[PDB]
């Protein structure tokens, strides 16, 4: 099993200057003819010519138009084509081949495949080798000349990278299109699409060069009415890159294409971005609210890759975070500016500290630039993406906007048209740092540890105030726990955005201040501090760390009410919740262990409940923020703070705390649920797909959150509200009516009603499936069986499989049933999926990531299912590799 090491990078002994492809699509097979115009590099030492080529059927291979013969001049083992060096030319030469591949039965959705009636490619990371022979690595840059042919009736729309330079008819009802793409590119950015596609289009005129860019968004005919918001988002993306970064699109045309079957969200193929339909298509009648921000982020994300990934590309795959962490960061800047809601940044942090923190304290922990890999298909992680983005964002926090923009432009101008590494980016940032600090002696060498060191730093605080001296001190410590990647962890460059709040009037006591913590510990002192402040720490979540604020709940409540920073207010609330959760958890655990007949629980802080009421009742406060404060921290955030977590005891703990708060605030909840209706459910723009109001959507989130709290509580006659909610035109509302009805006799009536509403739109039905999957039902296993038999069946669509099973795995009480029946069920699905799509099978492993954090019975149960999956004779490379790492084997 080949392990690739970052330190082993060496450039190829060969060069590929030109790729000329003929892709001929037929009913039962696809024939690919390829001529590679090649050369010998200065690094060549007379080695064999070895091409990647996976699952290819060879019809012929030639060098300089001379047929090569198997055995004597070459060998092929279904993974590598080896041409013996005595037969390899010493100067420029042409290599040609004709292979047969079979998109129809390509269910792994890598290489060239069929999604419904669309032929489509996915080449990142090493999928191009499933299409034709190549030296399949991103430093092998080449020009591409691509001809596609196909039955005209089935496949009237033909697309690839570059300009369409010819279209022609072919005898027998066929037709072709030729695309020439002169700029050099790595092969993972090659794409081809063929199908009966329908489109919306527009023309965009660039800000500075005033170039006309044609924008096309494509889908199957059935869903063409769902393309409009995507086009709006594309225009928005282009404008933001122009306005913030001064960057314009360089090509005459940009195509976005939705396909039903896709392993991830989307792919940034040059001039031909290809999307999971769930991340490109929406309409207000047929999509939940979440689709709108999803499409905005994903369209934005693929667009921003045109610079950070496409024009400036990767030397090697170990540099993945250089294009993904940076493009996620650009996408976050964009979406924050587009939505103008504080919950956009909060939602990113919420995801990082639950999902990515879990990963980073799991056996799978890695730095954002790993040292090795076996499977690229398993490399695309929340660590590389989301911790990557936080590391890219810290440069902005450290430099400020002006010098960050200067540094970023240095990176682009210096590396445009080339491969690059993480060091190139740090170097560019460092140049800006020298300018900002006004001495060329300043450096960011310590910053590189963010790329190489794994694990989440813990940052903790102590304070001192001298009332006579008017002198305030913040003592800060950082610590990262040793793990498998470093025995000794080094201190990082941690930027701490801080404010000081006057507790008497809630005002700022100092100007904007970013503490630069560069040692294991430091003391930051402030003079002329007139009164003892409450510190506002890591404003905007200014570093990806565990924050231990060492504040009292009284101080935290003051910040929650009066601080200026949304994240610190949100975090202060989170910290109050966590102190309560840990306390009640231990009390419940003790009662369980000692088999107590009676015991006490510590009630929720009443001033805290009063603070929530205060904020909820404030008509000038933000609805999205309001929905965060009435929600306990995510289970996957909580689990980072508890050893041997008994999921039952945690379920009882959450139940107690929600009941405590609802016993005081339910009337407030109910009043708000009713008063929010007019604005939240306003239909004025329901038939305008260009009008998206993120505040209004946050009001609906708040109503739907409140409705859930009231339904769980069995608030008097809340079922009436539920039934009326089911008649709302907004799918976020009527799907919510299904999940909250779980607590009532009406559940299966709403199940049928909402099914009938959902069944004729592919993506809406997947949303319905998710809603059922995550329904708080005691009969949820019986319900899942019904979904399998009646709706899911033997679908190989990753959207269908993920929709049915993943939401259920977050059911704390039932997925973690002490019998192990939920672990058994998800392992059976993983093994079944692994037969045809190893990448998605490993995605479906996600609930096992925390296995060694649970109580010892559940650790044993999970480990048993993982060992069972590992023992499957036909297990894929992906899944084997992943489970071996996860189980510390
Ligand atoms: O869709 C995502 N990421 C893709 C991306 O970065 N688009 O710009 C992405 C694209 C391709 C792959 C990928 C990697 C492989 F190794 C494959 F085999 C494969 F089929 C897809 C993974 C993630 C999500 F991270 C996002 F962006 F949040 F939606
Ligand atoms: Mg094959
Ligand atoms: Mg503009
Ligand atoms: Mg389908
Ligand atoms: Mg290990
Ligand atoms: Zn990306």
């Amino acid at each position: 099993p080949k392990i690739h090491y970052r330190k082993d990078y060496k450039p190829s002994g060969f060069i590929i200057n030109q790729v000329t492809l003929n892709i001929n699509i037929h009913d039962q097979e696809t024939i690919v003819r390829s001529v590679l115009d090649m050369d010998i590099s200065k690094h060549n030492v007379g080695e064999d010519l070895v091409f990647d080529g996976v699952g290819l059927k060879i019809n012929e291979i030639s060098i300089n138009n001379k047929k090569l013969v198997e055995g004597e001049e070459y060998t092929y083992d279904n993974e590598f084509l080896t041409i013996f060096s005595k037969f390899v030319p010493k100067s420029k030469f042409a290599f040609s081949s004709e292979v047969i591949i079979h998109p129809e039965t390509n269910y792994a959705l890598t290489g060239l495949y069929k999604s419904k009636n669309i032929i489509v490619s996915q080449c990142e990371a090493t999928g191009f080798r499933r299409i034709t022979f190549f030296i399949d690595r991103p430093d092998m840059m080449a020009k591409y000349d691509v001809t596609v042919t196909a039955d005209k009736e089935k496949y009237p729309v033909l697309l690839s990278n570059g300009d369409k330079v010819n279209e022609f008819e072919i005898p027998g009802g066929r037709h072709g299109a030729r695309f020439n793409d002169p700029p050099l590119k790595p092969c993972y950015l090659f794409a081809v699409v063929a199908g009966d596609l329908k489109h919306l289009s527009a023309t965009y005129i660039t800000k500075y060069t005033k170039k006309k860019v044609e924008l096309y968004v494509f889908s199957e005919e059935k869903y063409v009415s769902k393309l409009q918001w995507a086009l709006e988002c594309l225009k928005k993306s282009m404008a933001f890159d122009e306005d913030y970064f001064g960057l314009e699109y360089d090509l005459s045309r940009l195509n976005l294409v939705a396909v039903s079957d896709f392993n991830v969200g989307a792919m940034e193929n040059k001039g031909l971005n290809i999307f999971n339909a769930n991340s490109l298509l929406a309409s207000k009648k047929n999509s939940i609210d979440f689709s709108y921000a999803r499409i905005l982020t994903v369209v934005g994300h693929e667009y921003f890759h045109q610079y950070t990934g496409n024009r400036v590309t990767l030397r090697d795959w170990f540099q993945l975070t250089l294009k993904e962490g940076l493009t996620v960061h650009r996408e976050n800047l964009f979406s924050e500016e587009m939505t103008k809601t504080v919950t956009t940044r909060l939602s990113h942090v919420d995801l990082l500290r639950s999902v990515q923190f879990l990963e980073d304290s799991s056996p799978l922990s890695h730095p954002i630039r790993p040292e090795s890999y076996v499977s690229m298909e398993n490399f695309y992680t929340t660590t590389v993406y989301d911790k990557g983005s936080e590391v890219m964002r810290m440069y902005l926090t450290i430099l400020g906007e002006e010098y960050y923009k200067k540094g970023f432009d240095i990176y682009i101008k210096k590396n445009d048209g080339n491969t690059a590494t993480c060091e190139d980016f740090n170097y560019a940032m460092e140049q800006a740092y020298k300018m900002k600090k006004a001495d060329n002696s300043a450096n960011l060498n310590q910053y590189l540890l963010w790329f190489s060191q794994s694990g989440t730093p813990h940052v903790s605080f102590k304070y001192n105030y001298d009332a006579e001296k008017k002198q305030y001190s913040i003592h800060v410590n950082q610590y990262t726990k040793p793990d498998e990647n470093q025995k000794e962890k080094k201190p990082l460059f941690i930027p701490i955005s801080v404010g000081l709040i006057n507790p008497e009037n809630g005002k700022e006591m100092i100007s904007q201040t970013t503490l630069e913590l560069t040692k294991e510990s430091d003391t930051f002192v402030f003079n002329n501090i007139a009164v003892k402040p409450i510190p506002s720490l890591f404003r905007g979540f200014s570093a990806p760390v565990y924050i231990e604020d060492q504040l009292t709940d009284e101080e935290r409540i003051l910040l929650l009410k009066y601080d200026s920073d949304a994240f610190v207010r949100y975090n202060s609330c989170t910290n109050i919740y966590m102190k309560q959760i840990l306390m009640n958890y231990n009390e419940f655990l003790k009662a369980k262990n000692e088999k107590l007949e009676s015991f006490q629980l510590t009630p929720v802080n009443a001033q805290f409940i009063d603070a929530i009421k205060y904020l909820l009742e404030d008509p000038h406060a933000d609805a999205g923020f309001k929905s965060y404060i009435v929600s306990l921290p995510q289970d996957r955030y909580i689990i980072n703070f508890v050893s041997n977590l008994d999921t039952d005891v945690l379920a009882d703990t959450k139940e107690y705390i929600y009941k405590q708060i609802g016993d005081k605030l339910n009337d407030v909840y109910y009043k708000m649920f009713k008063s929010l209706e007019a604005k939240a459910d306003d239909l004025t723009y329901f038939n305008d797909e260009s009008h998206v109001d993120f505040d209004q959507m946050n009001m609906r989130t708040l109503r739907n959150t409140l409705l859930s709290l009231l339904s769980k509580a069995q608030y008097p006659n809340i079922l009436n509200e539920i039934i009326e909610h089911s008649k709302s035109p907004y799918p976020s509302n009527w799907l919510t009516s299904l999940s909250v009805s779980a607590y009532f006799d009406k559940y299966f009536e709403l199940y049928d009603k909402t099914y009938k509403l959902s069944k004729d739109d592919e993506l809406l039905l997947q949303e319905w499936l998710k809603t059922v999957s995550r329904s708080d039902r005691k009969d949820i296993y019986e319900i899942l069986k019904k979904l399998e038999n009646e709706v899911l069946k033997d679908s190989k669509n990753p959207n269908d499989i993920r929709a049915v099973y993943l939401p259920f795995t977050n059911n704390l009480r039932r997925f973690h049933d002490i019998s192990g029946k939920g672990y058994k069920l998800i392992a059976e699905v993983i093994t079944k999926t692994d037969k045809f799509n190893p990448m998605v099978a490993t995605q479906l492993c996600e609930p096992f990531k925390l296995w060694n954090k649970l109580d010892t019975k559940r650790q044993e149960l999970m480990l048993n299912e993982m060992n069972t999956m590992l023992q499957e004779p036909q297990i894929s490379n992906n899944l084997k590799e992943y489970l071996l790492r996860l189980t510390n084997k």
